[PDB]
């Protein structure tokens, strides 16, 4: 065995924080006070190679805007165990009784951290596969980390992506865009009233969301930028990255406060 391998004494499992039908997730305590999320595989729902394939990858990825690799049990029961982000999911996170009071340069600067996670990803030559919301860790001083939850995302999916198969950074870039809706929105769920196949219909087609309320139609131009039919005419997390970190001075240097944002 290796580096990242712990024994079981060294984790106390406090609180139970989700749980799915391949295993729980808790917050809990690493040797001494450190605070960390563990998680859990449900006994015969999935291989045990198959289940520790993901600390596999996360121990070839480490950035600071990624969910990052504290420890691993690898016999059974088995354990993956990470830094804890202390606020949950940036979905939840928008939604519940936080959400009303962030604003634009909250949710600017969230997007930013965001492209900088994808940034490393892109230079690193992985793809994502399921940017969205639901799989951003949100920290203490609104720091974001990209996850993933492993769980039909056809909403925040690009079209070569949903119809072909062909999943790259290109189509993360996609997402991207859709989670930037996402944050001028509060979380709200992507093109409002329409199903699945009523989406994939009317995308094809060149439609494509209008400009949130009060959001600034700079960033709206970001989105549409980011949803390009031809992939490779979206743009780079290294240019996403640098247009948000820049924005507010280059792009909106007159932006005023506003209800929502
Ligand atoms: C199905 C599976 C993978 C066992 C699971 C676990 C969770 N929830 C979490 O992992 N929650 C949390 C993870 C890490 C830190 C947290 C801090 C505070 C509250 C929840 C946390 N899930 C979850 C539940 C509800 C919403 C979201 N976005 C994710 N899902
Ligand atoms: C590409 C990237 C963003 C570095 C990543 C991260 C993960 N794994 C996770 O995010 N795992 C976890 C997500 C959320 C809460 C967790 C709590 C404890 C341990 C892992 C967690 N990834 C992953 C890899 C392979 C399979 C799965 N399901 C997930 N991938």
């Amino acid at each position: 065995k290796d580096a990242w391998e712990i024994p079981r004494e060294s984790l106390r499992l406090e609180v139970k924080l989700g749980q799915g039908c391949f295993g729980e997730v808790w917050m809990g305590t690493w040797n001494g006070t450190t605070r960390v999320a563990i998680k859990t595989l449900k006994p015969g729902t999935m291989s045990p190679e198959a289940f520790l394939q993901e600390a596999q990858v996360m121990k070839k990825l480490r950035h600071e805007k990624l969910v990052q690799l504290y420890a691993v049990v690898s016999e059974e029961p088995i354990y993956i165990v990470t830094e804890y982000m202390s606020k949950g999911c940036l979905l939840d996170f928008l939604k519940g009784e936080m959400g009303k009071y962030l604003r634009l340069p909250q949710l600017v600067d969230m997007a930013a951290q965001i492209a900088s996670g994808m940034a490393y990803v892109e230079r690193m030559n992985y793809v994502h596969r399921d940017l969205r919301a639901a799989n951003i860790l949100v920290g203490e001083n609104l720091v974001c980390k990209v996850a993933d939850f492993g769980l039909f995302p056809i909403k925040w999916t690009a079209p070569e992506a949903a119809l072909y198969g062909r999943f790259t950074i290109k189509s993360d870039v996609w997402s991207f865009g859709i989670l930037l809706t996402e944050l001028t929105t509060k979380g709200r769920v992507p093109y409002p009233g329409m199903v699945n196949r009523e989406v994939l219909d009317q995308v094809e087609r060149g439609y494509r969301m209008p400009c949130p309320p009060e959001c600034p139609e700079s960033l709206h131009d970001l989105m549409c930028q980011c949803w390009r039919k031809d992939p490779e005419e979206r743009p780079t997390f290294e240019y996403l990255q640098a247009f948000l970190e820049d924005y507010f001075t280059s792009t909106e240097p007159q932006y005023q406060p506003g209800e929502n944002l």
